[PDB]
C-alpha cells in the first residue's frame, strides 16, 4: 500500500463541487490516515460522512477565510500528529471552490487561503518532507483568482523547497456531478467540452483523485512547482474545425 | 499490482543517458510485461541485460531513424500482442536522447521518430486504449527539437484521442549519472542546477521512472496532452538573488 | 504625427517607479492630448509638473482604490471628451505600482483597479474604438497580483473586443531609476539582471514609453490580449552557465 | 521618418501568403532602404514589382534552403552595405511560408533557414546593432516547425544579444488574401476565426506590416526574445460559449 502510515489533512469535503471527497477516497484507498476539515458546524454533516467512510483520525473545524481559525485547526492537528518520534504531515490538500469586493473575496478564499495553510502547516510538512496540493477548476473574476492561485504554487514551491516540501496543483477539467448537472447552463459546458476535448469525454472524479494521490505520493518525489492538467486534454486543444 | 497484464514497448534502453532503464524497471516492478527495442545489433548488449532483469517478452531491433525498421519492428510486436481476444498495447515509451544537417538530424531522430512510432503503434494502442510517452531532457539545436517534440505531443493527443489513446511527455531535470558524471562540464550543470532548483537537488532516475509509470498507468486515465516536468522544480525557478 | 488628435487618460504619474511619466512623454511627443490623474491632493505636485510639460487638457483626482473616486473622475473626463461629434477616448493607461491583508491590498490596487477603470472607461473607449494598457514590473504577493493582472488582460480583451476595444499589457524589466537606485538591495537586482539579460543591459524608461506608445497607437490595431515583455530579453533567459 | 537611412534585407516577397510585401511597404513608408530577395529566377517577377514600388537598392537571389546560396547572397549584400563608415544592416526579415521527409523539409525551410540567415547576417547586423524578425502563421507538421522556429528566437536572442542584436517573431493570425480566399476550405477557417477572435475580425496585412515595422524600429530597442501575436486576440481566446 503506497501510503501506509502517511498523514494527510484534506480541506474542502464540505463542497459537493470540490472533488475533495474523491481525493480523500483515493488517499484512504492506499492506506493513508486522514484528518478532514469542515468550514462551519453548519456544514459538517458531509464531512462526518467522509470521516465515517474513511476512518478519519479527526474532524477539525477550519474556515480557510480566517488566519485564527486556521491557527486553531493546526494547533489541534499538532496535538494528533505534531508529537511522537515520527511527528509530521505527509500532505495538505487545498480543494476549496462583479464588484471589487467579489474579486477581493475570490482572491482571499481561493488564492490567499492556500498560502495561509502552507504557513500554518510548514513545520509539520517539513518534519516528514511532505507536500501541498491545491485544485483549480475549468470564467469570471475566478479566472484572476485561478492565475493568482497558480502563481502561489511557484512561489511556495520555491520558498518551501529548501525544507524538502513539494508544492503542486491540479487543474481539473469540467466534471459531470449530480446537482452541478441540474443547472442546465453548466450542463451545457459539459456537453460542449465533451466534444471539444481530445479524449471526447469529461474526466471523472476518480481520475482527479488518482492524479491527486500520485502528486501526494512517493512516486511524485521529483515533482514540485507543477500545474498538472487533468482534463482529458481540454486545455491543450486547438481550433473548432467544423463547429 | 497496478499494471498486471499490461503490455509496454520500451524504446531507448540502449542509451545510458535515456532513463529508459529506470522506466522499464518501474513498469516491470508493477507487473507490466515488456518488449524492449535496440537500435542496432551493435548496441544490443545493454538491452539484453534489461531483457534479462525484466523478463522481456521479446527484444526486437528498432532504429527509430527509419520508417521501414519501425514497420518491421511493429510487424513483430503484432505477432506477440496483435493477436488473441485481448490483443493490443497498453503503452509505448519513446525515450531516445551546428549545421542544418545537425538540426535536420536532431529533428528526425528526436522529434519525428516519435510521430513515426505513434503511427506504427496506433492500431495496437487503440485496441487497449493505451498511451504514448516521450521524454525530453534539460541547449543547442536540441532546444529546437525539444520544442518540436513537445508540439507533437499536443498534435498527437488531439489526433489519437478519438481512439482513446492518451499522449504525454515527461520533461526530466539534469540527472547525475555515471560517465555522464565523468565529463567535467556536464558535471558542472549538475552542480549548479542542484543549487538553483527549489528542492536543492537533482532528480533521480527512480523519480523519472515512477512519474513515467504514473502517466502510463490507469491512475493517469484523465490526463492527455501534458508535459510533466520532473525536475525538482528547476523549470519553474525565478532569479538568482545572490549568485 | 502618429497620434494627432487622439486622447489618452494616463494614470500613475504620481509614482516615481511607475514609468507613467515616460509613457506620457512618448504619447505627447506624437501629438496626443493627455488627461493625467493624481491619487491624492497630497501627491499632485509631480502630476502638475507633467501637466505643465505635456500641456495636459486636464488634471483630475483619481484614487484607483475606490469605485466612486473612479466614477467621479470619469464623470469629469466625460465633460471634456464625452461630448462633441468626435466624442470618446483613444486610450487609458494603467501604470500604478506578508498577511492576507497585504495580499488583499495588492490585488485590489494592482489588479482589480484595472478592471475598475476598464468598466468606467468602456463607453468612451468604445466611441473611438480605443485601447487599455496596463503595466507589470519584474517577488512577493506581487507575483500573485501580477498573474492576476495579466489574466484580467485576457478576460477584458475578450469581453471588450466586441466593441472594438483592444486590451494589452507591458511587462517591464528592472529599470535603473534615481532613488530606486539608492536602495542598495534593489541596486543589486539591477546589477544582476544587467548580466543575465540577452542584451546585457536593463531597459530604459524611454524604451518602455515607446513600446507603450506602439500598443496605444494605430500601428497596434491588430493586437489585443497581449503581454509585451520590454525587458531586454530577461524573461526569456535560460540558465547561468558560469555564474 | 522613423527609419531614415536604415537598411533592411527582406526575404519572402516571392510568396503571396508571406505578408512580406506589406512588411516591405511598411518599412519603405518610413524611409528605410530595402534589399529584397527572390528564391529562384523563376519566382523573381513579384519581387521585381516590389523592387519597383519600393525603390529597392538591390534584388538578390537567395534560396533559404541552401547555406551556399545564402552565403553568396550575403557576399553581395556585403558589397552594398558591408563597406563605408556607416557599414551594417538595421534588420533582416524572415517571412517564408505526412512523412518524415515532409517534417524534415518543413523544419529545414521554415525553422533552420532562420538560423542560417542569422549566422550569415550577424557581422552586418552587429555593425549597426540591428535585429532579426521571423514570421509564424496561424495545423500539420507545420505546428512542430512553428514551435521549432519560436524556440530558435529565444536561442538566437540569447546568443546574439551580447552583440546588441535583437531577435523577435510575429505570430500572425489567419489573414484573408486573394487566392488564399479562393480555396473554399481556408475560406472557412477565416469565417470561423472572425467569429472566434476577441475583435471579431481577422487582422489585415497592414496590421502585420506595422507590427513588424515596430519590432524592427528604434521604438522596440528594449524588446528581444519576443513572440508578438498579431491576430486580433485569436490565440488568447477561451471556450465557445454557444457555438
Ligand atoms: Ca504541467
Ligand atoms: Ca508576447
Amino acid at each position: 500500500m503506497l501510503l501506509k502510515g502517511q498523514r494527510f489533512v484534506v480541506t474542502g469535503i464540505a463542497s459537493k463541487l470540490s472533488i475533495a471527497w474523491a481525493i480523500a477516497e483515493s488517499l484512504h484507498r492506499e492506506g493513508a490516515q486522514l484528518i478532514l476539515t469542515y468550514p462551519n458546524d453548519k456544514i459538517k454533516k458531509r464531512v462526518d460522512m467522509a470521516a465515517e467512510a474513511f476512518d478519519a483520525v479527526a474532524v477539525i473545524e477550519c474556515d480557510v477565510g480566517s488566519d485564527e481559525s486556521i491557527q486553531v485547526c493546526f494547533d489541534e492537528i499538532a496535538k494528533h500528529w505534531g508529537v511522537g518520534d515520527d511527528k509530521g504531515i505527509d500532505g495538505i490538500v487545498h480543494a476549496i471552490g462583479t464588484t471589487r469586493e467579489g474579486s477581493q473575496i475570490a482572491h482571499d478564499i481561493s488564492s490567499y487561503s492556500f498560502v495561509a495553510l502552507a504557513k500554518a502547516g510548514r513545520e509539520l510538512l517539513a518534519a516528514r518532507q511532505g507536500s501541498l496540493l491545491t485544485l483549480t477548476y475549468e470564467y469570471n473574476v475566478m479566472g484572476m483568482a485561478k492565475a493568482s492561485l497558480e502563481a502561489s504554487v511557484r512561489y511556495l514551491a520555491s520558498s518551501l523547497g529548501g525544507e524538502g516540501i513539494r508544492v503542486n496543483a491540479i487543474s481539473a477539467g469540467p466534471i459531470r456531478t449530480l446537482a452541478a448537472s441540474g443547472i442546465k447552463s453548466f450542463r451545457r459546458m459539459l456537453d460542449v467540452s465533451e466534444k471539444i476535448a481530445p479524449l471526447q469525454r469529461n474526466v471523472s472524479q476518480e481520475e482527479v483523485g488518482n492524479a491527486a494521490l500520485f502528486l501526494l505520493s512517493p512516486w511524485a518525489s521529483g515533482i514540485t512547482g507543477e500545474i498538472l492538467f487533468v482534463d482529458a486534454g481540454f486545455n491543450t486543444v486547438a481550433i473548432s474545425e467544423k463547429i
